């Protein structure tokens, strides 16, 4: 009879960066 | 007779945040 | 006889793309 089922597939990579954040506020009045 | 494959792997983890953006525009007048 | 282990399963799929980042900080002097 066949065996048992393998092992479990390896894990995943891990997934791409996420988008870089927004400007910040404005400056100090001049 | 091998028995049949095994199950997928598990998924991946989330990718890290994005970077901090850039400094605001200089101040106005 | 027993039967041998199937194969390995198939990797698993990437994670999703990160968060995006933090707003950058307030810009300079004017």
């Amino acid at each position: 009879p066949p065996g048992p089922p393998g092992p479990p597939g390896i894990p995943g990579e891990k997934g791409p960066a996420g988008e870089r954040g927004p400007p910040g506020p404005p400056g100090p009045p001049g």
